[PDB]
């Protein structure tokens, strides 16, 4: 029988990284309701408030994150079920 079970596994980076960049990840979300790649459930993305950071989860899975801040700024997102983030510092 069907079973709902969105399992999305998410394996960011928490460390600092240079003004203006993009940074690459691996997110897998699959439920058993519908054997799909995160991208349907349209996980939702948030970023600091400190001067401009906007991350993009792309459709297949690996998400692209950029930031063109100047001090820290905290990246999380959480889709369904399971939910990570990610820590970007950006540093002169």
């Amino acid at each position: 029988m069907p079973a709902a079970l969105v399992s999305i596994s998410v394996s960011p980076t928490n460390s600092t990284v240079a003004k203006g960049l993009q940074e690459n990840f691996k997110a897998t979300g699959i439920f058993t309701d519908n054997s799909n790649s995160d991208i349907t459930d349209q996980v939702t993305w948030d970023s600091s408030n400190t001067d401009i950071l906007s991350i993009s989860n792309a459709s297949d899975s690996h998400g692209l994150a950029s930031t063109l801040n100047q001090g820290n700024v905290k990246v999380t997102a959480s889709i369904g079920g399971i939910q990570g983030s990610t820590d970007f510092k950006v540093t002169q």
